[PDB]
């Protein structure tokens, strides 16, 4: 679970599809509402 | 192990991190020989 903007958020996204960290077995959850503002797409095949 | 050319590469490359599979659980070995001409950081930065 977690904590950040949606600003930061689409960076540490980035940060944590860059570590392979991407097994369904993580899960996750966060604050920020605006989870349209930037690109969910090569966030949405992993599983997850 | 993986009978490819590294133009059908980093193609399937991006897939197979787009399956969010991009773990040193796996090993990956390539026919292909064009690795310096191919350079992927970002790729490399899962420890894989």
């Amino acid at each position: 679970i977690f904590d950040c903007s949606h600003t930061m958020a689409a960076q540490i996204l980035k940060q944590a599809m860059a570590m392979g960290m991407m097994t369904e077995y993580y899960h996750f959850i966060f604050t920020t509402l605006d989870l349209y503002a930037l690109d969910l797409e090569p966030y949405r095949y992993s599983g997850v």
